DNA sequence: ATGTATACAT
DNA sequence: ATGTATACAT
């Protein structure tokens, strides 16, 4: 936002994700106010917003501490997204989707197919990730329920939890621009099952889709330990 | 808490749940501060805590509005708890549970069996609900993951979402003190599947268990429209 | 209105 | 330390 509190959130978030403000660090109002050249008031607001964002934990006595995240927490958070995305898909199958909503998601699927040429590596890496995030948002709202959309989007809220999190500009190597051809099939399958009222298949595929990220992350560890810093908010991991 | 902000949260929550502060009502700092005889400062804190609690929504321009909840939102929220509790059970099966943790949950299951005599209506309604809430907390932490415990407990956070929500003192009628005999079997089944590393069964039963509440609520609508007010936070429903 | 700084109490 | 009231700007 155009406010000190708004800016404070953006700055503090950046510092937390960069590792600058490490996990387990207690953030004091007085000292954070000093760091941001603002008073305690917009700081309290920022700390309260970053708390609902899940980057900070409120302490028992009062006060805030930066949340600790291990590779364990990356694994589980991806699993929860999968479970949630699966629930979003299953409910769309069980309950039905309006023609309008189905047209929208089918259109995004078509646009995502346009990102593929003919070769194993000929793929618009930047154009895909932007559309992929559109798909996941549509799927979250697809069953019609707001409560579901809200909760599904929250499970895909953390930086490593995000759908297009394991799609940065630098991780453009052959081991990830080949996996995407298959992820597009999963996207097609999700919709195709929803249309077919195949709840089991819908949930199953939507879960297996999130497992693509866990798969990609496990390759970044074993094949590029320096590209670890590249993933949006993977630098903050204490492992 | 022993603070104005702490008290403010407790009061505001009470007013929201009672319907006194209806859903869709914008809460202004100045006017809430007047209502609570406190200044804007502990109010801002209360509004920020009730926001992370999910009883208030932040508005685009700034400000807070009381969240609207329909019977649709009760249905979906129960479903999400089920999905989450299922995930907590499935992961406990897939990953394994320490002897200590398994002893604890098995002990709670035993204590819950003590709440049953021999007749269809001979059941400690107050003693069950308190132990039932212990079970659900144990199950949430059973797979060992903190991230899972945290997210499972959140899906069981809303007043109607809670495990022992459809177990108040007045809803002591024969249509709910008979259902509990079967819910104890579901509790046994959950643990028995976890021990047996039967992931499918664990998730399946844990989901079907939450459906007991949706079943109970659907009977309260069709058979006791005045006992609607009795459920902890069901008064705030705009249907 | 909410944003903000700040003085005083703990 | 965080809690709190409050004056001033929007
Ligand atoms: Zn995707
Ligand atoms: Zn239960």
């Amino acid at each position: 936002a155009a406010t000190h509190g708004g800016r404070a959130v953006i700055e503090l978030r950046e510092k937390i994700l960069s590792g600058e403000l490490p996990g387990g660090m207690r953030l004091f109002e007085v000292s954070t106010a000093e760091l941001l050249d603002i008073s305690r008031t917009p700081v309290r607001e920022a700390l309260s917003r970053l708390t609902e964002e899940g980057l900070l934990n409120r302490l028992p006595g009062g006060g805030f501490v930066v949340r600790r995240f291990g590779f364990a927490d990356v694994v589980d958070a991806i699993e929860v997204r999968g479970v949630m995305e699966g629930t979003a898909a299953r409910l769309a199958a069980e309950r039905g989707v309006s023609k309008v909503a189905l047209e929208e998601i089918d259109a995004t699927v078509q646009q995502l197919d346009l990102c593929f040429g003919d070769r194993v590596d000929d793929v618009d890496f930047d154009g895909y990730a932007a559309l992929n995030r559109i798909f996941h948002h549509q799927l979250a709202a697809l069953c019609g329920s707001e409560m579901i959309r809200r909760e599904v989007e929250r499970a895909s809220s953390l930086p490593f939890a995000s759908p297009s999190a394991f799609l940065p500009d630098k991780a453009n190597i052959g081991a990830f621009r080949r996996s995407l051809r298959g992820a597009q099939e999963q996207h097609k399958a999700i919709v195709a099952a929803i249309v077919a009222r195949e709840g089991a298949r819908a949930e199953a595929v939507a879960r297996e889709h999130s497992r693509t990220a866990r798969t990609n992350l496990e390759y970044m560890i074993r094949e590029a330990p320096e590209l670890i810093a590249q993933v949006p908010g993977l630098a903050l991991i204490s492992d």
